[PDB]
């Protein structure tokens, strides 16, 4: 040609840089909220939120422990919303129904 | 004309999100070798090493509380031979006990 045209390419690559550089140096929900909004495909992103979710998992545990059950289960919820991954949909869902249980009474 | 010199920065993020893949999903020696044998300059690298040890621990102690134990041992260990800050070794030395203690029935 010689035009190698590669502009766009190269954009979207310094974009999926900046990604790993915010999931390496900032806080998770920084690098989500950049993923989504410039639309970005990361190889791994559902370990990732496995990852993630396995945290809010361990937060809703602890609140689960103090018998804040109503923020517990704000946890657990936002576990299973965040991944697919199926232990964490069966363990979020399991602290889910025992706060569910405590918050009836039973 | 065309722009080679876009070619050459092409090559040199391939590189770059392949090192950040590494860093992320791989273990750090992995991440280490990488950066070494293709020369690449990553920002923040004298960071990396206790980030990485950092976030062993928080990952392990994640499968802790989320009651597995044997996947957690394998981050504490990590952890505890990774980082350099004794404060850090005493989380991971720590929390390996409690693993190991549960690999035996207690």
């Amino acid at each position: 040609g010689s035009h190698m045209n590669l502009a766009v390419k190269l954009t979207r690559m310094e974009k999926t840089l900046k990604a790993y550089e915010l999931y390496i140096f900032s806080d998770y929900e920084n690098f989500e909220n950049y993923v989504k909004k410039e639309g970005l495909k990361i190889e791994g992103m559902e370990l990732l939120k496995e990852k993630k979710a396995r945290s809010l998992i361990a937060e809703g545990k602890d609140l689960f422990e103090t018998a804040n059950y109503g923020e517990a289960l704000v946890f657990f919820e936002k576990a299973l919303n965040l991944s697919d991954n199926e232990e964490i949909k069966k363990i979020a869902s399991f602290y889910l129904e025992e706060c569910r249980k405590k918050l009836a009474g039973d």
